[PDB]
């Protein structure tokens, strides 16, 4: 699809199972959810922002399907202020900007 | 143009004809430029993002040219590593997600 930016670009994920809402970041290098359980192995990992860093959860290898379209990779799970999907699967669905 | 997202989607500006790097984000919902200084009065203002809140000062209908597209609008000036064009001016040069 086409996404037009007058509102902002959230879309529907499945992840685990579960469908949650999600904004396409392309200011994100990770795509990172709030809490929730995944299968297999994680790791602690900080993540920052303009004034900081917060610590997350990493879990590598997870499908999770974005807008019907299919990605496996990592997926940051903590305290984030909105579920973003960044740029690590926006890559592998094939995402562009265009003007 | 088409911009890639295998890397953070950085892109020239010019403000004042003055020649910038700036990051193309559809996450943002304003505009954020790393400190600079703009004339005239301003509105004191607080955004979020992990980690939590920073003071930036807005400036209303400021001239943006975003690779030969000039967009006017809202910008957010403060300590920032990196410019940010959100979507109130993304919206304003045609552009697009795309998959
Ligand atoms: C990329 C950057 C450095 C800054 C741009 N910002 C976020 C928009 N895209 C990215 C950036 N962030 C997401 C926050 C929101 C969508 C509310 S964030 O917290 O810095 C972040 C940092 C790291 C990652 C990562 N490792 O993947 C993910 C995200 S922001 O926090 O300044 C910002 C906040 C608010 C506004 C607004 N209200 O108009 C506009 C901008
Ligand atoms: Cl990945
Ligand atoms: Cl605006």
């Amino acid at each position: 699809p086409q996404i037009t930016l007058w509102q902002r670009p959230l879309v529907t994920i499945k992840i685990g199972g579960q469908l949650k809402e999600a904004l396409l970041d392309t200011g994100a290098d990770d795509t990172v959810l709030e809490e929730m359980s995944l299968p297999g192995r994680w790791k602690p990992k900080m993540i920052g922002g303009i004034g900081g860093f917060i610590k997350v959860r990493q879990y590598d290898q997870i499908l999770i399907e974005i807008c019907g379209h299919k990605a496996i990779g990592t997926v940051l799970v903590g305290p984030t202020p909105v579920n973003i999907i960044g740029r690590n699967l926006l890559t592998q669905i094939g995402c562009t900007l265009n003007f």
